[PDB]
């Protein structure tokens, strides 16, 4: 009953105030539960060049968290997942960005993250009806995150025209490809459109929207949410006068945009940004030049993690589950503050897509995998690469 | 299926005749069936732990109980109807190549390895191959370098009895097969013991059937089925212990054999009237040169050559020329090694096999290279949210009841 009765609080109503440091114990979980549900994005998504789908989600809507390792031993999230999105960019970008099949299932598009919405169960848990926006992030070069400012009239109007963001961040939020079913509407319009759907399904109950995003996801987390708030897709269509409060919860994240960008954001009453931050990670810093933050910070240090391999490196400082581990045991980022885990969360998570433990942690290196890369025998006898689950992705009857 | 081909024609395709006749060009039926061997080979590569990493590298992963079905083999393969009854374990008194013998870097052993199992055709099995069917199946080599192979010969004594004292062997696959190590519960006895008990257990169950011993391996695999089929039928462990007057065939299917030893080892297996061997040679794999000097080889040669094949990629290399799914996609297309002969897959083998351990297809056919491997390397979610390394099913290996 917890989180239901705090929930506003943990969703930042007071800019966590009293709950960084020392950290807050159901923030703690809270924060690690909507990381999950970014690292959600990773766990689906199909990085083999060397497969026809590479770009594509692996899994389907259906039944995604159980899926992804998010059903058991996690009561809370009760989340339907209603809608992939899918982004393209008209200029070229990072590999780690937006990756292609070595040939394709596309030319220029890839799985960009998801919707969900919490079921009638996960409304009671969480105390509201919670509407999230998982932006996918960065795959596995600091010059990656290397772009100018351009100007935002286009997302913030004519009434914010000073306001400039990341080329890379805007190219990939704004962009469209005519010629694609995926694309042709960009990905920023299809979670504006769902996310409509769900507060207009929703106009009569207590609403939130919680947006979740790693590294390149983070940087989408901050700009949609900013987004959303400003241009007040937070109301039901037919109820203007009811705001909802927009939450992001963002990991890792590089800069978004310059001094206007957050004299805009620092206007707005109902959004809230949590950004986490590992002290070791240079990709805060970036780009080291021009830009602004946004929102609130909390830091912590996976250095101080006895379970780390030492010294670290960019991947290791930078990983997902490494931050959610850090998140999980932090006792503060002080030289005297020692860390311990103060929640049940497997170290073992910390290893999906780097060699960070330990090797007395006994652990694999690098272990997330489909059973045989996706190849799988057939009924006659034949051997297919089957690492995509169809989904035509079409709105669920709502 | 229904008429029977291969229940009618098993002590030819098992070399009653030497293969006369069946292997320029090859026969269909035997295409088949040296296919069918060589997977029962390459399904000891399928649950070898190969994950240095893990406490469990150099165990098997998948446990006796629906072993064929847990490694792909049940699926349109109406002939595999065996039953596992017994895994073997090899360790070595002289230090070996990885390839040979892989620890855990850190351990479930220290110095033994799984090395292969013991099968048997269920009464199905029995009746679709014509015979009571016991296999012997040796675990190969894991991914390089020839001087891998390269050992100096020793005497053979101790396996083939002071009547055949001149019979020298390579001192690497003599390690294997006869060392133990008596503080361990897997190889205080060695390789060798290990199987012939067993196949003694089921020669004396099935003695009064027809019956056959068929050995696979590849590799190493292929050079431990020689020396354990010439032990076999030179010291009379083809005959269950009630019937000493009864002999059973033992015939072994090997692929990309090195040489297992020396002008003496040739002599006694030329006057054993029980024993055939096939050995399938890939004229660009390297490895069935080794050792050059002073070694012989035994039985009769089956050449094929995966150049010829438009799927592959080329050039290859040592380990595309070696693997054994390149092999069994070379046996399943070959029409001759002749300039003029050109390749056609005659049974509906996956391509995509070939890439189990090596990127050995071209990129035209859009299969990821090297993709064996258990859904997240063995990690798995426990009911409890823990997240384990699980790549070892448990299987004590004790004697089946039979």
């Amino acid at each position: 009953r917890e989180f239901a009765k705090r929930w506003r609080d943990l969703s930042g109503q007071n800019h966590w105030k009293g709950m960084l440091q020392p950290l807050d114990q159901d923030l703690r979980e809270y924060i690690i539960h909507y990381g999950e549900m970014a690292q959600a994005g990773y766990d689906t998504f199909n990085i083999n060049t060397e497969s026809q789908f590479a770009g594509a989600s692996i899994y389907s809507r259906k039944d995604f968290f159980a899926k992804v390792g998010l059903e058991i031993a996690h009561p809370y999230t009760k989340y339907k997942v209603t809608k992939f999105i899918y982004a393209t960019s008209d200029i070229h970008v990072p590999e780690s960005f937006l990756l292609f099949p070595i040939s394709g299932w596309s030319k220029e598009s890839n799985w960009m993250g998801y919707v969900a919405v919490t079921d009638d169960q996960g409304t009671a848990l969480l105390g509201r009806r919670d509407i999230v926006v998982s932006w996918r992030g960065s795959v596995q070069w600091v010059e990656d995150f290397e772009f100018g400012l351009v100007n935002a009239i286009k997302i913030f109007g004519e009434r914010n025209d000073q306001v400039q963001i990341h080329q890379g961040w805007y190219s990939i939020y704004m962009s469209q490809d005519e010629r694609s079913p995926f694309t042709k509407t960009n990905a920023r319009d299809q979670v504006l459109r769902e996310v409509g759907r769900l507060l207009e399904k929703y106009k009569d109950e207590e609403v939130s929207i919680t947006i979740c995003g790693h590294s390149l996801g983070a940087a989408l987390a901050t700009l949609s949410a900013t987004d959303i708030v400003a241009n007040g897709y937070n109301r039901p269509k037919s109820r203007p006068d009811k705001s909802c409060p927009v939450t992001a919860f963002v990991f890792a994240s590089p800069r978004v945009g310059d001094s206007d960008f957050r004299k805009l954001f620092s206007g707005l009453e109902d959004i809230r940004v949590l950004r986490t931050r590992n002290l070791p990670d240079v990709i805060p810093i970036y780009p080291p030049i021009g830009y602004s933050e946004v929102g609130d910070e909390f830091p912590i240090d996976t250095r101080k993690s006895p379970y780390m391999k030492s010294p670290g490196n960019l991947a290791t400082f930078h990983c997902l589950e490494g931050y959610l581990h850090g998140v999980a045991g932090t006792q503060g980022t002080n030289k005297a503050d020692l860390f311990r885990l103060d929640v049940e969360r497997a170290i073992g998570l910390v290893n999906k897509s780097v060699d960070g433990l330990k090797d007395e942690c006994m652990v694999p290196g690098k272990w997330r995998v489909l059973k045989n890369k996706g190849m799988a025998q057939q009924d006659d006898g034949s051997w297919e690469l089957v690492d995509h689950e169809i989904d035509d992705n079409e709105d669920l009857d709502f």
